[PDB]
């Protein structure tokens, strides 16, 4: 298995080395590095002429003169002042006229501002600036190891650094600390191996997967809720569509994990009754432990009365709109069938900038998602504007760790899917592909298994004044068994009458509901996970297509450590997926953990006429090369018909699991010591 | 102000240095230290002849061959397996025939067992073994810094050790990190300065005071609930009495702190309703954050049903016994007026070894306190016998930090005080001192203030292989402004007729109830804090006594750091209080924080005939040199009478507070950088 690579010129390579120079030992400053002197003395005001938007820069300065979040404090975009500062910072980076000005702005920021706040604006700037297009971003778990690994392993790294190596390596082995080459390897268990407070803990290997959590973080920075979608042209008009698609797919993939673990549908809750499934974040900030929500949390308390009425009202508005058939307010009147309706409900539920036709959201435009994450997070009200006790719901890089996160968005998509039933359902005629039939589909054996994976967690530790004079060590490694599956082929047999350009799509859906009974398309259309999307020319007669799972366009390869990036740059190359598909879901997680006996699911291949690509979303996600609504043909319900279309085929499939079933078994000392 | 000292011989000095050699860098093992070689190869089986009790040793070996709690895990005496192991370990220490066998056993333990478990059994053995009587114990906050200081300062020490010093001292100052001499000083705030989740936070300077918390730890190791009081001869028959006294005194003192902060009486709760006052420990173990209990915690959940029914039953039993006038069970039938009844209720509520007439409690003799701490701590059930998420209620060294601790014991003493109204109240004649009269009592100005206090927190950090080759650094200093007061005199005027040996006691009580109205002796007799106890020969005629607060026998001086202990040993001396009164409440806390305008209270002096001391508790606490019930004459209600005895005087008093009201103000960088 070789990793696909991409060629880049020298200018790119130089910029790449520059951006990465600001991603090292992030919680510490290195006066021996070039960026320090540059950032320390940089004069924004003096160079105001090197920014394309002066007002934006003057606002950053007016704001910066009043002080920003101090260093070491936790930064979160869900907190007003913190967000407003980050956005102003983003504008400073985004409006830089050229890479040079941008780099100096970033250098200035790294030196003078809070580490988290800078990293947040920096990551986004790199994604939005045209001149940095394609520049590879380091894996989020590499930059924020303290948000991707439980404290028990973070403290082990702290111990090692304080002792300056292992004092008794034979002993350290028993606690998962091993020395390989010049690296210190730490086997890190998911939380279910240390605390089992509720049945949801059985999903810890998935909900805590560093790839899965990185994926949500990337979803955010690719296009923040607080920013207009303007930059991506067409994406603006189709924003609500992308909102629905991202979440429905995420909720579905998560539901599949619940299914093979016998956990049923995503639980429903009430703002007026105790929230049943708690969560204990085994994470910590520099000032406090993350807030915990115990099982059966009494959410309806004095501290939340008003917030709960706001959330309830936000919901009533949407339910009442659906009932009277029209959305009123926000400067318009949209009937459910309006062509702008879909984006309106998505922008409404997210409370993003495009809902207001502005470029950035304001403080007073209260967000349903923000307040919900607030009361579900269970943290006491913030001490002040710069100080708060964080919860897993306060970060895009830790959200998928909390069960209520899926419960909250499932509630939101619940409303979205209700909206979908008022739309014109796909008719049988429109779904029918004349002259094209799928005679058969064969799927190789589906098998999952856990496989060790390492990532550089050196940012966890602080360096010595002497160490800062030499090259960064990239010394520590975190090792964890991560979900994976064996590659598999899907054989598609198509009998055609005439020759045409077709689009073939591949989905995975459940076979049975939570009670073990047959699925029903009328009620389960929203439970189909899109796995592949590609064009193919069909010739009259027999057509045989063979797609390997490794070719599925929806997924990406695992990120590489920043160190391996450097070696690849020496050859004028960068990892292909890491460069253009950083926001895709890791292909190793495309299949939910199976069972020893094999768990039932079903694949479905749908092929339709390839036509208009006038409003595609290629600038955002490469695989969105069509005019069809995202998720087609399962983007909305379909005109019920107990009679299948010839151009669609369902195949029963079973997902088995090899090796040890529990991930923690691979972290048992007696095992990894062989 | 000089500290009282005591002379010790050469044998004592040698034993003192030995015990202290095992209290260094406790979370780490030093192969260069003599104890490592001794301990690593000590063969208990081979020296089984060097133990006064062969059975206990064999039980230990039998248990040890099966495995003990692993190193680094949290140890708590409230968990069965952990306790039984700790107790077996204590027996191995206690039965050593001589100091030398004891020391070797200790070294063995230090090398082979869990650090927390070792320290616990070690601390107790030094207190219990006769040959170690007088040996000075190091401050608990110096041994368990991670239990006496919040993570924000712990993390600063970690960052310092990792950087191997300060990289930018000028910047460090802004985070309360300063360098003094060869020490790194860390200004540490109480939690109310970082998070204010409920009004009880206003009491953080008191509830988190290291001395107050150390005081509870000393109370416990002086005589564990799981051990018989046999060793202390007389105390055994008066154990229940001591229980009542200790908690009543502690609860009353805590009540005073509440009063000067406008927080009213200690809150009452129900096991069937949400617990109002939550608590967020800013502490952490090596594997998990301490459990948090949000405000209005839903305690009556499925996980606690059975435990709550047990707690209910436990209370029911007592209330029914009071109603029918008799305590049945436990191998006897006691009427409320029995002479052993007082000791029974105390032993019953604590579920101690003496309640059952055994030397140590068994796992199946379920405890009210343990189960109550369990449900109030709000932690999920333990992962397994060796792994649990700790709460402030799992340690005698952090218990007083949780508001529910006071609520729990206030509930208990609530029942104990109800039981006391069934007893014969003190008659006016037995309280009268014929011939003795207190004409007047004048109290000097009562003033409180905050004053910096340092302690060695180096145990927080891990030492380097090289650092272990040289002497321990005792490098880190934690600095916190701690409550204190100016010394004050109490002038007593006594007019006598005849000459007799008298006992004079000094109490402090409230002037008004929570609503600002006059106190009533009938309902507030249990609200008097004992401050002094001493004998005095009264001469006929005018008698003038002057007692300085520094002389009150109830309190002790602050502990000295281990390093100062060594210097003092060279002189063949040891702190007096630290050696003989380690269990007393630190005198700097005898007064609650006052208010700028002076908060109302009252002092009361009571003098009575000095006589019998046949059943005194001097072997336990020095100041208990009489036969009268602990807390006399406020140990039980008194035959209501409207004309006070001439040998008792009540004097109004005001407690003022000077300097900054809030402790955190003294940790503001602009302030301590002067
Ligand atoms: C415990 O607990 C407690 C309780 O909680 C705590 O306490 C706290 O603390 C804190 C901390 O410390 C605090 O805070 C702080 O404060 C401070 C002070 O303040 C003050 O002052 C200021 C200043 O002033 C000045 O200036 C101005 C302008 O701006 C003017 O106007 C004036 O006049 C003056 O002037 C003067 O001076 C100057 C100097 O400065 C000079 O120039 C001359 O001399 C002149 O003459 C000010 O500003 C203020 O003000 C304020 O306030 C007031 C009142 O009082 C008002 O009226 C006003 O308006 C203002 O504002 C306010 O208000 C508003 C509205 O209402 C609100 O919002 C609020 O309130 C505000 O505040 C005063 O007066 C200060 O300074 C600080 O600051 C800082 O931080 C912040 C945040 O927090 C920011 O924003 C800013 O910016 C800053 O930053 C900085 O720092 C930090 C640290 O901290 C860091 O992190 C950052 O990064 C930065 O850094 C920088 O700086 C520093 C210094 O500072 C240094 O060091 C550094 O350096 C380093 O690094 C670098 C890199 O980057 C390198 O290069 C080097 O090398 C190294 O070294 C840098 O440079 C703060 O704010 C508080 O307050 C407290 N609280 C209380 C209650 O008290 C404690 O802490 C604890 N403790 C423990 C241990 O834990
Ligand atoms: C993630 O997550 C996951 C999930 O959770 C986890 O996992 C986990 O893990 C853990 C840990 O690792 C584990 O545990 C462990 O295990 C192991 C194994 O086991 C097994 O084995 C054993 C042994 O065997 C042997 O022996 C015996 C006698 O005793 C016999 O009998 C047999 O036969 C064998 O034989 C052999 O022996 C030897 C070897 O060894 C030789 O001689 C020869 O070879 C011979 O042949 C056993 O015992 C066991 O048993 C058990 O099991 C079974 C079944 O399987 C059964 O049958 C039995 O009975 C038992 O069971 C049970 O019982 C009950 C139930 O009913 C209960 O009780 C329980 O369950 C039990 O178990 C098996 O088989 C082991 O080994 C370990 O141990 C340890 O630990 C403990 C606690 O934990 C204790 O107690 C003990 O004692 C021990 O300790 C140790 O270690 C530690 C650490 O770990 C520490 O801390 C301490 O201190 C100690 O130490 C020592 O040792 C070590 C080693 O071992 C070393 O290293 C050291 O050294 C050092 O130090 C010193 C000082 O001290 C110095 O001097 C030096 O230099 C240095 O080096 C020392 O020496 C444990 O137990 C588990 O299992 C798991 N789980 C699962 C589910 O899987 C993971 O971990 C995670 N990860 C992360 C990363 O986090
Ligand atoms: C008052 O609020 C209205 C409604 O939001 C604003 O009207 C909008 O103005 C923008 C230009 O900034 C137009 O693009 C929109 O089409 C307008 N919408 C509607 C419904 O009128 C108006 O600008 C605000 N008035 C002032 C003085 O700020
Ligand atoms: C049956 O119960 C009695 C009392 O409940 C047990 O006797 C006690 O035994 C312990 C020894 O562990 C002694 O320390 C106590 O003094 C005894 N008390 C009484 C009242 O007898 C007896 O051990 C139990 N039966 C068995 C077989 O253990």
């Amino acid at each position: 298995h070789v990793l696909k690579t991409k060629d880049v010129d020298t200018v790119f390579v130089e910029r790449q080395k520059k951006v990465l120079s600001l991603f090292q030992d992030v919680d510490q400053l290195n006066t021996n590095d070039e960026y320090y002197k540059i950032g320390k003395d940089y004069d924004i005001e003096a160079n105001i002429d090197n920014y394309t938007n002066k007002k934006a820069v003057e606002d950053f300065l007016k704001m910066y003169r009043c002080g920003f979040l101090p260093k070491y404090n936790e930064f979160s975009v869900f907190h007003d002042k913190l967000r407003d500062e980050a956005i102003a910072l983003f504008h400073l980076f985004y409006y830089a006229k050229d890479f040079d000005t941008f780099y100096k702005s970033a250098a200035f920021a790294r030196v003078h501002l809070n580490q988290g706040q800078f990293l947040y604006a920096y990551y986004i700037a790199i994604i939005q600036r045209k001149d940095t297009y394609g520049i590879v971003l380091p894996a989020p778990y590499e930059i924020y190891p303290e948000l991707f690994v439980n404290i028990d392993t973070t403290y082990k790294m702290f111990r090692t650094k304080m002792q300056n190596g292992l004092i008794n390596p034979e002993a350290a082995v028993e606690y998962g600390i091993v020395k390989e080459d010049n690296h210190y390897v730490y086997y890190s268990n998911y939380s279910n191996a240390i605390t089992y407070y509720n049945e949801e803990q059985r999903l810890a290997y998935f909900t805590e997967d560093i790839g899965l959590n990185a994926y949500y973080f990337f979803f955010h920075i690719h296009l923040p809720f607080w920013w207009t979608a303007e930059k991506y042209g067409n994406l603006k008009e189709r924003r609500g569509e992308m909102y629905h698609y991202f979440y429905d797919q995420l909720l579905t993939r998560y539901y599949f994990e619940r299914l093979t673990n016998g956990l049923g549908t995503i639980p429903e809750f009430s703002w007026y009754s105790p929230v049943k499934t708690g969560h204990y974040p085994l994470l910590t900030s520099y000032y406090t432990p993350f807030s915990q929500r115990p099982n059966f949390y009494n959410v309806h308390s004095e501290e939340n009365y008003e917030k709960i009425r706001f959330l309830d009202a936000y919901e009533n508005y949407f339910v009442q709109a659906l009932q009277k058939g029209v959305f009123e307010g926000f400067g318009q009147t949209i009937y459910l069938n309006d062509s702008k309706a879909n984006s309106f409900v998505g922008n409404y539920w997210q409370d993003n900038a495009d809902l207001y036709g502005e470029e950035v959201t304001k403080d007073y435009q209260r967000s349903y998602e923000i307040v919900a994450r607030q009361v579900l997070g269970a943290a006491p009200k913030p001490f002040d504007k710069y100080t708060f006790m964080p919860s897993a719901l306060d970060f895009y890089q830790t959200s998928l760790r909390d069960p209520t996160f899926y419960q909250l968005y499932n509630r939101i998509i619940g409303y979205f899917n209700q909206f979908k039933q008022y739309l014109e359902p796909h008719s049988q005629e429109k779904l029918h592909f004349v002259g094209v039939k799928v005679n058969n589909v064969v799927v190789d054996k589906l098998v999952t298994f856990f496989e060790y994976y390492d990532f550089d967690a050196t940012n966890t530790v602080f360096l010595t004044e002497e160490e800062l004079k030499t090259k960064y060590p990239h010394n520590l490694k975190v090792r964890q068994p991560r979900l994976n599956h064996q590659p598999f082929n899907i054989n598609i047999d198509i009998k055609a009458d005439v020759a045409t350009d077709a689009v073939v799509k591949i989905f995975m859906g459940p076979k049975y509901n939570e009670n073990g009974f047959p699925i029903t398309l009328e009620n389960d259309w929203m439970k189909f996970f899109e796995m592949d999307w590609f064009t193919h020319k069909i010739t009259p007669g027999q057509n045989t297509i063979v797609r390997n799972s490794n070719e599925f366009v929806i997924f990406k390869e695992d990120s590489l450590p920043s160190t391996e990036l450097y070696k690849l740059l020496e050859k004028g190359k960068v990892p292909f997926d890491m460069s253009e598909d950083f926001g895709y879901l890791p292909k190793r997680l495309m299949l939910p953990r199976g069972t020893k006996g094999g768990f039932p699911f079903q694949f479905v291949v749908f092929v339709y006429p390839f036509e208009s690509t006038t409003k595609n979303l290629t600038p955002y996600e490469k695989f969105m090369i069509d005019n069809k609504p995202l998720g087609y043909p399962f983007d909305r319900p379909v005109d019920t018909s107990c009679f299948k279309q010839p151009n669609i085929f369902f195949r029963d499939v079973s997902v088995y699991h090899e090796g040890e079933y529990h991930a923690y078994e691979y972290n048992v000392p007696a095992y990894f010591s062989h």
